[PDB]
This record gives C-alpha cells, structure tokens and sequence, in this order.
C-alpha cells in the first residue's frame, strides 16, 4: 500500500468526482478531512455512489468509524484489502476496498521541491548531496515544465550536477522523447529503475532524494520558526513513507495471543517483538536506535505476569509510564505494582513497592523485583509514572517534561548494566513513540554537543520500522521539535 491512495490536498467534492469519473465500484482513496484536523476520511465507491468513512486519531491510534483501531493508515488499508465483509456501512453493509485510486500530486514526495532555482538546486546538491542524490523542481524557464537535477559523483568524488528537462504536455510528462507518464512520480519511478544514460557514458542514477529535513541542532529555533508559519507538510511527507513498514506481525495474530493484545490490530513486528524464554509472547518491541527501549502497551489483567517476566528477562531497571490507569472512564493500564510497602507475587515474579516519591507531574516508585524461590536474583526497578499528560493533545510546558526526562535519563545512566528502558502508554505507540523519539534526539545532543546534526522525520521513520505507528499525531510531531528546542535553548 504505497500511500498513492492518500491524496494530501483534495476536497470532499473533488474526491467524489475522482471516484465517480476515474474510478469503479470498490475504488477508494484516503484524504485529510476538513471537518477537523487530525481526522482522515476514507472515501469509497459502491453501487455507483460514493460513501465517506471517518477516521479519528487523537494521539493513541487510528479509530475507524464503525470499524477497528489501527497503528497506521497503511496497516488499516492493508487489513481491509485482505478482509472483505469486515468493513461495514450502516450495520452489516459490507463496504469493499478493492482498487486504490492513486494520486498524481508530487507534493509529499521526498524528491519534489518546486519553487526552486537551478543554481539553488546546485547549492543544495553540492551542500548536502552525494552520488545519486536527486530532486525535481519547477522550471523557472518554461512555466509548467519541471527539472530533474541529479548529483553524479565519485571519498565520494564530488564531481557533477546534471539537469534534465521534464516537459509537461496535455497533462503528461516526458524527458524529451520516449514514454509519456501520467505523473511526476511515475516518471521518477521509471527512471529510478531505468537510469537515463548520457551520450558519453555517464549513468544518471536516481538513488536517494535530496535531504531537506536534517538540521544543525544549534539552529533548531530558526527551523521551528520556518515551520511554524509547514510542520504539517513535513509530517505528511513522513506519513507517505509508512507503506515501506508493513512488516509481518504473525505471532501477535495467533489464536493463543489474541487476547494478550489491548487492541486486536495493533501488534508488534515479528522481527523486533520481545520474545519471552521463561509461552513466549508480549505486545512489546525492542527499540534499538547504547541506551535501548522496550516500547509496550499498558498491562491487561492477563498480561501483568508476562510484563514482569519481560522486565526480569530483559534486565530492565527503569520503567516510564505515560498514562493514568484510567482516563475518560476507560482503562489504559491495569495496576501492575503493589501499594507502597506491600509485597506481591505476579506468577513466578515477586515485587515489593519499597517507597513512593510524589512530584507534581509524576510519581516515582522504587520496586524490588525477584524470582520467587531464588534469592539474589533481586534488582531494583524504578517506575517513573508520569501522571499529567492532558486528555487532549500534548503537554504545554517543556520545563516539566524535560525535568522528568532528565531525571529518568540520569537514573538509567547511574545503574551498571541496566537493560532497555521500558516505556508504555495505552496502545504503546503514540505517547510512547513520542517520549522515546525525544529521548533519542536529546541523547544525541547530550553526547555530540549542540553542534551535531539531527533529523526528526528520519529518526521517527527509523523507530517506526521497529514498532508500528511510533508517533501518532501532528501535535506530537511538533511537540518533538518544541522539546528539543527548549532543551537546546536551556543550554
Ligand atoms: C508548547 C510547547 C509544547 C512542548 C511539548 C513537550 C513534549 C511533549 C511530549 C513529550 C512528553 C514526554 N513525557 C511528558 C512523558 C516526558
């Protein structure tokens, strides 16, 4: 599901049009809604009419109206393309997702810039680019045409930049002869597989798009200023890449494991799932960026014992909890720790709550975890329970967030051979992914100094390849920039 079925700037009327005139029954597209930001609409054609299904994400997962909850839009679409009869209209009424109505718009492509000059394209390609780096810009010469600028090189023996005219005639694109493509993306994909060769020998390889998101950490404030009056655009360009991350989640799908998941369709990747060698399943993934994380869901009553098996096995010594046990009347996490001073056995695992320390935003619980029957397997696990995450959106004071983050960091660093830092919320991808990504970026700055490069979208995509949908919303996306900005500007 190459997110081509996602149309980043399109009306409801435009969508109906497109489906009726360019589609058939079973055609579908996804669009960001303008009843409200953060909400998507899945527009589907059936019986010659178009229906619109709402999809909300308030930060925890994608909530399909009248359907199930999903980690990403790609994972939602993949599910319903392989599960006909499941997507229902007004009770029972099977809506079918058959044929993705693709988008011709290049706007959210990593290689598309437009509004860009030949000499400026050269600057950027010489500044940040390498061999095979490319981009497509609008032609300032003949207005409506496009230009493909490519760095050919080799250290990577710098060398050269080439510009290839792309002509646009009767709403099709070509490079001067040969095939005429319906979209810039089709042109680029075609010459990605069939590299244009120069009359003289040079092969114009399109390897990777020009990086436009990596900044110097010291300059993040200027970047944030630039984005504050286009955060949305950089987010959508990251979203479009999630189609690359549809890895298998077989184990979480097994019958014996179904009810060990808080949300049926929000599962851990097989290739990074935490495997319990002590039945072998828990809805949790190792996140490897030296400090690593386990990103996991809040306990269900029947996974409390497996959670402590995991903490013990993985030698985790710090837990970060980013949710109340219940919010808005719903249960986000069952209490998996004893009351202060109490001792409990959770299966073969025994834990005592040694002491609780209350701060304003969080409560720290000093827990001692051992295997029942085996003294001297005991270790302290420090549960940092963050209590003040708001019901809507994200924290609005970077001070307390960064105080909490710094404390959690320094606890982990003081413990010899501590294992992954366990982080969880409700589904374990939204608030969890946001914390982890911030902590990773701030770890980069804290080690390499304020002069280092950081790349926020790239770091997120790297983490999302290890667990589905890490970082859920645009609000959380912006919050990552704000947190790193504050950290930088308090140094
Ligand atoms: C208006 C400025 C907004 C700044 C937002 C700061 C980051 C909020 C999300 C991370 C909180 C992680 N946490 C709380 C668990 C440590």
């Amino acid at each position: 599901k190459s997110r081509r079925w996602f149309h980043p700037n399109i009306t409801g009327v435009e969508a109906e049009n497109l489906l009726l005139t360019r589609g058939v029954d079973g055609s579908f597209l996804a669009r960001p809604s303008k009843s409200n930001p953060g909400d998507l609409t899945l527009s589907v054609r059936r019986n010659g009419a178009v229906t619109h299904i709402k999809i909300q994400n308030t930060g925890d997962y994608y909530d399909l109206y009248g359907g199930e909850k999903f980690a990403t839009l790609a994972e939602l679409v993949q599910y319903y393309m392989e599960h006909h009869g499941q997507l229902k209209e007004k009770n029972g009424d099977v809506i079918e997702l058959k044929y993705p109505l693709n988008c011709a718009d290049p706007t959210s492509e990593r290689w598309f810039h437009g509004h860009l000059s030949g000499k400026e394209a050269e600057k950027l390609l010489t500044e940040k680019g390498k061999h095979g780096s490319f981009l497509v810009r609008e032609s300032q010469s003949h207005p409506g045409d496009f230009v493909l600028s490519v760095r050919t090189g080799d250290n990577d023996g710098k060398s050269k930049v080439t510009h290839v005219m792309i002509r646009c005639q009767e709403l099709k694109y070509d490079v001067g002869g040969g095939e005429r493509f319906d979209s810039l993306t089709d042109l680029v994909e075609h010459y990605k597989k069939n590299p244009m060769v120069e009359t003289l020998g040079t092969v114009l390889q399109l390897k990777q798009p020009l990086n436009t998101t990596r900044i110097n950490a010291a300059e993040i404030e200027s970047r944030v200023r630039e984005l504050s009056k286009g955060f949305w655009e950089e987010f959508e360009t990251l979203q479009q890449q999630e189609c690359k991350l549809l890895y298998s989640r077989k184990e979480g799908q097994r019958q014996e494991n179904k009810n060990k998941n808080r949300y049926k369709n929000i599962l851990p990747f097989d290739h990074t799932r935490v495997v319990l060698h002590d039945s072998d399943y828990i809805n949790a993934n190792i996140i490897m960026p030296k400090k690593s994380y386990i990103a996991t869901q809040g306990c269900l009553q029947n996974t409390v014992n497996d959670f402590w098996r995991m903490v013990f096995q993985e030698n985790s010594r710090v837990i970060v909890m980013t949710t109340k046990e219940v919010e808005r009347g719903k249960s986000k996490c069952v209490k998996y720790w004893p009351d202060e001073y109490a001792l409990k056995e959770y299966g073969v695992m025994r834990v005592r709550n040694v002491k609780e320390s209350a701060a304003h935003d969080y409560t720290l619980r000093e827990l001692k975890l051992s295997k029942v029957g085996q003294g001297n397997t005991e270790r302290t696990v420090w549960q940092y329970h963050f209590r003040t995450w708001p019901d809507h959106g994200v924290p609005s004071d970077p001070g307390g967030v960064l105080d909490f983050l710094e404390e959690v960091h320094h606890k982990q660093e003081s413990i010899m051979d501590a294992g992954p830092v366990v982080v969880h919320c409700s589904a374990g991808i939204g608030r969890t992914g946001t914390f982890i990504v911030i902590d990773i970026l701030i770890d980069i700055i804290r080690e390499k100094g304020v002069d280092c490069d950081i790349d926020v979208p790239k770091t997120i995509q790297m983490v999302r390849s290890q667990r589905s949908g890490m970082v859920q919303t645009e609000a959380q996306y912006r919050s990552i920039y704000m947190a790193v900005q504050h950290y930088i500007e308090t140094l």
